[PDB]
Order: C-alpha cells, then structure tokens, then sequence
C-alpha cells in the first residue's frame, strides 16, 4: 500500500514490549502513532484504579490521534501494549504537513476514528441497556469471532482470564466467575481454566 | 470562517421543525450535514424503546459524518431536532472533492469526532464505574463546566430537565427527580425554576 509506505517512511519507529505503555493518560499530545506489527489495550481507570477497556487496536490502527485537532490537550485514556509492537511514530507537525500534500493519509486516520465511535457507542448501549450476563455472553461471542479464536469441534476455543473479562464488561473477577458457571450450567460454553469453549 | 463560507455555497440548505427527525438509525448513508442554526440530540434506543442521549449538537456541528469513510453503512443513531433547525446537505461525494482542495473541511469535521469520542469514552467509564446517583452527579458536573453555563453566587447554574437528565444518564425522569431532592438536601445543588444551581462549580 503506497500511501502508508510513504506515511511510514516519515514516520520513526520503535519496538515496546509486551506490557510497556506506549500513552499515558494526563501526558500533553504532540505525537501520532501508527501499530505496524503488534496489538494494544485502550484503557480507562475509575477513583480506585479499577480499569475498563475501551478497545483492542491491532496491526494498521493509528493510536493518540484524538490530539492532533486540538492545540495542548492531554491524552484521554492509557494505551498498553498487549504483545511485543512495533510502533510508527510522528510529530503532530509533520503529519500535518503530510495532510497537505496528501490528504488521504488524514481520510484513512478519520476513517479509523469514525469506526471507533460507532463501537463505542455501541459499548454505551450495551452499558446502559444490557445485564452484566448479557454483556458476558456478548464478550464471548465477540471474541470466538476474532481472528485469533481457535476452531474446536463444538464451537470455538478462546483464551481470556476472568479479570480481563470483568475490564471489558464493567464487574468484578467474582462476578464474571459466577455468570460463566451460569453459562456452563445452561450447557452454552464449557470453562477449563484461562480456555472458553463457545458453542455454536 | 470563510472556509466555511465556500463548504456552505457548495450544500443545499433545508428547515426541520422542533421535535423532528434528521437522521433514522438504519438508512443507508451518503450525505453529510452542517448545522446553520438550531440544536439536536443524537439518540440510541433500547428494546423497550427507552431512548438514550449519546451527544447534543449545535450549530457549527457536523452530523451524519461517519457514513462518509465507507461505502454502504447505515446510519448508526438517530438524529432529532431539539429546536428548530436548518442544516446544510451535500453528499459524501462532493465533500469529498471539498477535501482535495481545502483539506481544513476535514480537519474541522475529524476534531469534531475526536471530540465526541472522548465525551462517549468518558460516558463509557460513567455507566461501568458509577451508580445512578454519581451518574446524575457527574451529568451535573459537565453541564456546569460547559459555555452556556451562567455564572451565580452559589456556583454555576444550567438549565436542563428532569426528563433530559434522564435519558442522559438512563433512568426515569422520577427517578431523577427523587435524587435532585437528594442532592439539594445534602448541600450540593439548588433546583428552583427551569433551573438548577451546582454548588461550588
Ligand atoms: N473509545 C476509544 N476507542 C479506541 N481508541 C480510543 C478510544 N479512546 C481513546 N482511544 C485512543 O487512546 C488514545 C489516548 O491518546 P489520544 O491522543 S486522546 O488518542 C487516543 C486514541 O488513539
Ligand atoms: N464496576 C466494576 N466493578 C469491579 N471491577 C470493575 C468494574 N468495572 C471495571 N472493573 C475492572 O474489572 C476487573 C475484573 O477483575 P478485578 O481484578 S476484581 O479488577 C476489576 C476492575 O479492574
Ligand atoms: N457517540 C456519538 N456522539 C456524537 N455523535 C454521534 C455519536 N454516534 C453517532 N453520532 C452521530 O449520529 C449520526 C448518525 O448517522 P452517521 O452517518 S453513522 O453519523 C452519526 C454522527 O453524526
Ligand atoms: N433504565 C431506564 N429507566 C427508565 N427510563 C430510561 C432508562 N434508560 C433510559 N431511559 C430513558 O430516559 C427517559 C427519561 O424520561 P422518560 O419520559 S421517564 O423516558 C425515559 C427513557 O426514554
């Protein structure tokens, strides 16, 4: 792809570890970022440091993008690496000149942008309308469908710990522990361990 | 500013009255839309019909914006006029001529959704972390923070309903009402008229 050969070759990139923050929340924005290998957690904190996923972000997603369009505002959520990234890097003022010349590359970053505010909008109403089994149940579904889900003979087979459950759907590990033994009891997962089967 | 002037020479311009839809959840997108003048909600709803508010625009908005990045989506909320509007239309393939010669165009319409990402996220964070109470709370708080908030001698006073309140936060407008007679008695607002006081705002 042409166009983001060109963006990344004015970009400077970097490998962070698995588990490294690549973005603070409350750090002044001034840079772009670009995933060209690896994959994030966008995260959110309450008064007690409980943590609320706002989404995952994968290989061709651009990251602390929301401060290009404001002069001086700080970073609205913690970015976590969830494997081994390598990461594009760019000043705020190079891509905006980099707009100028092609704005396609700033079609393809709104683009993501848009995207991300129709998921989020819908997280606000599975918040608002959904009980905490319906959204597990969702979660689960969601992520036997992701590209990382393995195929088993009576479903799919996905690897997620209960706590990273409960920072997807708003509860505790406690709670995500008795709505999955609901589930299992209703014959529609099975549970071994950190491993979901999901049938169907 | 007149960037403005020649994206606004370049729409067709119409009126909804009060109260009238702009945008259906589930119509194929292909226009974008500006607001000349007037003010909306942009609304989701629940089995049951119980509506929620995700975002008030004004004037100076884009909406309808996010079908322009691809081909063949549905709209993803509705969009209802609060007051009377008029609105500037032009379709996503004009707009798109637009950015080639003046790419501000978008960057006006991607500040506009990188801020409501953040005003959603945080809305996110609100219904997971907080109960109805700290939500109306909360809700309180940002109405006092916003522009059109007066300043007053006890803090900052709002205007907005109970019913408003409500399908912001996703209760019912007596169940609003019960905890603003709560909140008063521990000293922290005022209701009074159309009108609400947050102390210390
Ligand atoms: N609801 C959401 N969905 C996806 N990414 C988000 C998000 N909220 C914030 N982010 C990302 O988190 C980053 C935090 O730094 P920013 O510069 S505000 O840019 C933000 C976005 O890249
Ligand atoms: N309302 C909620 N109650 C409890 N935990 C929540 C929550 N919303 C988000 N979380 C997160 O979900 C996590 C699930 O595992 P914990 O170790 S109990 O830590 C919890 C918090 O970090
Ligand atoms: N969370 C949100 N905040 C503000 N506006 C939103 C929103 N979700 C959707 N919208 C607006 O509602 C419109 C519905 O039609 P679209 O073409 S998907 O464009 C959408 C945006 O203008
Ligand atoms: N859990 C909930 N209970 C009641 N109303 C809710 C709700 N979530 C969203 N709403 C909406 O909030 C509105 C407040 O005013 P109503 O006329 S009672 O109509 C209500 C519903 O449309």
């Amino acid at each position: 792809d042409p166009t983001l050969e060109w963006f990344l070759s004015h970009c400077h990139i970097h490998k962070y570890p698995s588990k490294s923050t690549l973005i603070h929340q409350g750090e002044k924005a001034e840079t772009l970022y670009y995933i060209v290998k690896g994959s994030v957690a966008v995260l959110i904190k309450d008064e007690e440091g409980k943590e609320m996923i706002l989404s995952y972000l994968n290989q061709g997603d651009f990251i602390g993008e929301l401060g290009l369009f404001e002069e001086g505002q700080e970073r609205s959520a913690w970015v976590r690496a969830k494997t081994a990234c390598e990461v594009a890097e760019i000043s705020y003022k190079k891509f905006r000149q980099l707009i100028q010349v092609n704005p396609d590359i700033l079609m393809r970053l709104s683009a993501q942008m848009a995207r991300r505010l129709q998921v989020t909008s819908e997280k606000v109403g599975n918040l608002a309308f959904l009980d905490v089994t319906g959204r597990i149940a969702q979660t689960l579904l969601n992520l036997a469908k992701q590209p990382d889900a393995m195929t088993h003979p009576d479903g799919m087979q996905i690897k997620i710990t209960r706590q990273e459950i409960g920072q997807i759907v708003g509860c505790s590990r406690e709670t995500v522990g008795r709505i999955l033994k609901m589930l299992e009891d209703q014959n529609l997962i099975s549970a071994h361990g950190k491993t979901i089967v999901v049938y169907g």
